[PDB]
């Protein structure tokens, strides 16, 4: 039926714009590009395809309202093995070498983003692969090829990875992009691809080792020197060194968290402080060393409360560095989602048992008699929150002989919040740690990884407009007269293949 | 006896180092920061605070994580507000977080080298 | 893993129980419209459910409305 | 059958009376799910509600969650017509009950202890 409407003159270029078309909540509508050909690419028709793209009026380049074409509309439609197929990567590459053409690669839509980089962006890891990874036999068009094969000696390959929107040195790029955003779930799998993890590998081992150790290096000495200088208060002028460091070093790391805080995105203040909790905890140390040297230059006694505060602190945040090391940075990670998975429903359940125990504790006591004071020690409400507490970490002495009218009941609820903490509550967060750890255990060489990509893009970010000359590999890329762009040597070794090489491009290999 | 020995081997030297620098890293920061906030003894007097230098009061600190002695919240602090967040922020970071944590985690150590 | 369902049987016994608790009246908050079939008499109550799945790609011939959506 | 079926715990036959859809035009109004359309990878159905809704005495509703003597009661509870239904109800008037329910419990527990 659509072959006789079209071959009567049907529109080909018709554009169905209506808000029904262009979904906002993704529950009332079905996006699909807005145009015939790219609903029969998303609906998984290739022969309406096939009778579309050859056609004498058919616009494949067409762009809808939201300025995306058909291969923007097929990486949003797109989605992982489990809910749908494999078309849309067999669409998008049908599509792409009918249309013979790097314009639909190149085109940006109503947000600044080419396909590939709206691949990156939502989240389609397997798009992401295949558009990364493209390799292209036949000789007729091979410029639309990403991945080109140097050599290929046995079993050992070396093949060149173009890196034109890849790497960060074009604005929004493909690794900025995967790395920065958060409003994905499946970002940890998205930097395993071939381009992506070499260059975070080579841009760690050329300038990220050292600029994370320097900092290791200066926060160490700062913290040092800030605790040494207040606790060796007079309660020096070869040692004014160390606190206008102090100061300096504060001020810097002040002005470096306060423009890192200012540009930065609500999203990804979501989930649960996961990836900018320690720029808060830098900025309120970077504070409380200003305050207390701001309360120290005049005659403010509340001076030494934000130093120490400051010292604790310093030396808390210090364990942000250990994820310049692997087993560390594991470590670290399952401190945070341990910390707050289960740490603070242990927290809040015991707060809720403490005071409800410690003011029904404190009821039950009458008045000291005369010339006497230490007749009980749950007196107060906060005094018997404090024996409670004690009593929880196994501090003190257990003493029944209180002023209470009532022994047998302070002991049967002294008993029942013994059983409720020490029992039930402590042991049960000790066994519930331990499936976080289990379920953790494997998500932990990943998330580490990604709090290590980050750091090595902000480290990279802090570089000047110089010194940034170090870029990934070379410059001829393919048999392109002009413009070879990047390229990104990487060899790979597989013994199941056993194939003739055809695809090659050196015939030497090797250097 | 042997898988005990091997188990020990493997415990003790995969999460029993790291708590231990956390631990430790914890411990002399809190120590430090502890015997900060006490001023000096006033005259006949030297048992006002038993966080008096940073080795008592890091000794101090290494007596509660272990349940030793008794818990003082009368020292000679002039901020004792401070000085009992602190020490309470001690007490969850190492008992009710670091020890159970390791607790948790050579429980999967001893599944891996079972 | 069997505690995202124990869990929803309570949050539903709480839900049903402060129904009950609801009046004679206020308890007019149904579910969704009235038209729900092709029957000319008591058309009953009904309630729309959206589903989406990438997988059978058939006709629809079963289908009750030409036009999509509201 | 329908109501027996909620009780007796049958979950297979339950999830097969409550989406039950017939495409022959002959017999139609045997059906409880009705697709009103179908767009593309986007259908909306709809479900009868008859006995299903907890506003006819004995529903499959509350059949299904307050009966106690059966083992699979958890899988009833995530049928089409029945999950979307406690969801709704949830959204509509229960949180706002169990808000108020929880916050004059807290008040009055803090007035007693007060
Ligand atoms: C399993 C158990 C482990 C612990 C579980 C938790 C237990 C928590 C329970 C704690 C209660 C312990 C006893 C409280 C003190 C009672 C006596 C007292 O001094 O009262 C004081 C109140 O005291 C306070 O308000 C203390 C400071 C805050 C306590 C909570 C810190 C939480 C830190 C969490 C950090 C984040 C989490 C950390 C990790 C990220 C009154 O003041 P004063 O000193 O009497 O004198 C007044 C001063 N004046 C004279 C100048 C006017
Ligand atoms: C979860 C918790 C568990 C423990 C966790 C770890 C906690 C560690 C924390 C420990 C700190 C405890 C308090 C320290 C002492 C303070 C007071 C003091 O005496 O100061 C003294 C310093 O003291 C030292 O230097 C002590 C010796 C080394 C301590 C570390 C041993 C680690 C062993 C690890 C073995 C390998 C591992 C084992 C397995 C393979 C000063 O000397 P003095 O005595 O005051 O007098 C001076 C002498 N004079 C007069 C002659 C000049
Ligand atoms: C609350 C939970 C805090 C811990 C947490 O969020 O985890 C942290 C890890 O955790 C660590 O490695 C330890 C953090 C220091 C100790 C935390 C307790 C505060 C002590 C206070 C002592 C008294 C001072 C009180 C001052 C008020 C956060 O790690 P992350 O989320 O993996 O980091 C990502 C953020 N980034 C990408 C920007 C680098
Ligand atoms: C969106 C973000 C954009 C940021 C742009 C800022 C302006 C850029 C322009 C200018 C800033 C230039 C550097 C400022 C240094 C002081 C700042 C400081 O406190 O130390 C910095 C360290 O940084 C270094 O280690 C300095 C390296 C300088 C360049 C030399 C590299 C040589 C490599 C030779 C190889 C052969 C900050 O360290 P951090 O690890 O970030 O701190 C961790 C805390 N946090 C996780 C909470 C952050
Ligand atoms: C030691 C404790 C002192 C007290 C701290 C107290 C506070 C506790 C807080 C933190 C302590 C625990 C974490 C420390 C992290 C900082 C160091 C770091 O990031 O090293 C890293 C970079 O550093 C280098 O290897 C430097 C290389 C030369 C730099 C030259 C600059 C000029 C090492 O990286 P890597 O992953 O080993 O390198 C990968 C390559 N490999 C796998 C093949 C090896
Ligand atoms: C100062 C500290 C307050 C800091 C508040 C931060 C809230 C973090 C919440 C959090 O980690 O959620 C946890 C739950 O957590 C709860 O259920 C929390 C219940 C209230 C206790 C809050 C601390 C009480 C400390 C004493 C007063 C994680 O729960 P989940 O089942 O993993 O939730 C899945 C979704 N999520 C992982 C994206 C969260
Ligand atoms: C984190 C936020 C959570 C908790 C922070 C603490 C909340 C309560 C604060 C009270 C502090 C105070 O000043 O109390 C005073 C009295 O006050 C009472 O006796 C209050 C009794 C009711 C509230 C506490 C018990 C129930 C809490 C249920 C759980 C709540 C939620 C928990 C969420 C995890 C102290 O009285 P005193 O010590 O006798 O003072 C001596 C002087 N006097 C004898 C002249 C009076
Ligand atoms: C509830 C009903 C009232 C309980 C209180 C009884 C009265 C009371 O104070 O008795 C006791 C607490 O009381 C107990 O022995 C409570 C034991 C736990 C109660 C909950 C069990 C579950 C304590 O009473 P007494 O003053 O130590 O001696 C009782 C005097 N008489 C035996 C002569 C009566
Ligand atoms: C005197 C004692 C010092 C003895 C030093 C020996 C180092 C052994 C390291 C070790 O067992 O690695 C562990 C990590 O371990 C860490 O991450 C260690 C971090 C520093 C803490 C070192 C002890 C601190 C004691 C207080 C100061 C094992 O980590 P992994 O993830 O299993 O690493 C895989 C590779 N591997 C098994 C081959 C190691
Ligand atoms: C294993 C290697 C790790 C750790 C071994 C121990 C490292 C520090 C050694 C100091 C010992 C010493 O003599 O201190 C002195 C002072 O010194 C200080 O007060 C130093 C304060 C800064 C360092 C400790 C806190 C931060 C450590 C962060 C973590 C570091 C890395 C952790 C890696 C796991 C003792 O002073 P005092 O007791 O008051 O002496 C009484 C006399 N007086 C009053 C006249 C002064
Ligand atoms: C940071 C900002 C400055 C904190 C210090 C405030 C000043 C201070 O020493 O107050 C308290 C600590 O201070 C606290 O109460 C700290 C509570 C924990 C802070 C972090 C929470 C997370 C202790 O102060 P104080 O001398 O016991 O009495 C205060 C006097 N005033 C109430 C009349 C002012």
């Amino acid at each position: 039926i659509a072959a006789l409407l079209i071959a009567a003159g049907a529109d080909v270029n018709a554009h169905a714009k209506g808000a029904f078309f262009n979904p906002k909540y993704q529950h009332e509508g079905f996006y699909f590009g807005e145009t015939p050909l790219a609903l029969a690419a998303c609906t998984n028709q290739p022969e309406i395809v096939q009778l579309l793209m050859e056609h004498e009026q058919t616009d494949i380049t067409s762009r809808d309202s939201r300025g995306n074409n058909i291969l923007h509309a097929l990486v949003t439609v797109a989605e992982d093995f489990k809910t749908q197929n494999d078309f849309v990567k067999r669409m998008y590459d049908m599509i792409l070498l009918r249309s013979g053409n790097w314009e639909l690669e190149t085109t940006r839509n109503n947000d600044g983003l080419t396909p590939l980089q709206l691949a990156a962006k939502m989240g389609k890891a397997e798009i992401l692969k295949y558009i990364l990874s493209r390799e292209i036999k036949e000789k007729r068009l091979r410029s639309l090829s990403r991945k080109f094969t140097d050599w290929a000696y046995g079993p050992v390959s070396s093949s060149l990875y173009d890196l034109t929107n890849v790497d960060t040195t074009t604005d929004n790029s493909v690794l900025e992009i995967t790395v920065y955003n958060t409003n994905i779930d499946n970002r940890h799998e998205m930097l395993t691809l071939e381009p992506l993890h070499t260059l975070l590998h080579m841009k760690w081992k050329k300038f990220a080792k050292h600029m994370f150790f320097l900092s290791f290096c200066f926060y160490f000495f700062y913290n040092i020197t800030l605790t040494l200088v207040s606790y060796y208060r007079p309660r020096g002028w070869l040692q004014l060194l160390g606190r206008m460091f102090v100061l300096i070093w504060a001020m810097c790391i002040s002005v470096k968290e306060g423009i890192a805080i200012f540009l930065l995105r609500p999203s990804d203040l979501q989930s649960i402080l996961s990836d900018a909790w320690f720029h808060f905890v830098f900025f309120i140390q970077a504070v409380l060393v200003i305050l207390s040297v701001f309360l120290y230059l005049f005659a403010y006694k509340e001076y030494l409360a934000c130093l120490v505060l400051a010292m604790a602190l310093g030396w808390a945040n210090m364990l942000y560095y250990t994820r310049g090391f692997q087993s560390m940075g594991m470590y670290s990670v399952m401190i945070q989602k341990v910390i707050l998975h289960d740490v603070l429903k242990f927290l809040f359940v015991y707060i809720v048992f403490l005071l409800g125990f410690g003011v029904a504790l404190a009821s039950l006591i009458e008045k000291c008699p005369k010339d006497n004071k230490d007749c009980s020690s749950y007196g107060s409400f906060s005094d018997a929150v404090l024996e409670l507490f004690k009593l929880t970490i196994g501090l003190g002495d257990l003493n029944i002989q209180q002023n209470s009218k009532y022994p047998i009941l302070f002991l049967f609820l002294l008993i029942t919040y013994v059983i409720l903490t020490f029992v039930l509550l402590l042991n049960m967060l000790i066994a519930l740690m331990g499936e976080t750890v289990e379920n953790v255990s494997k998500e932990s060489e990943r998330i580490w990884r990604l709090q290590r990509a980050r750091t090595i893009l902000e480290f990279e970010k802090m570089l000047p407009e110089w010194l940034r000359s170090r870029f990934r590999m070379g410059e001829l890329c393919k048999v392109a007269e002009d413009d070879f762009r990047l390229c990104l040597r990487i060899n790979e070794v597989k013994w199941t293949e056993w194939k003739t090489h055809v695809s090659f491009l050196n015939e030497d290999p090797g250097p």
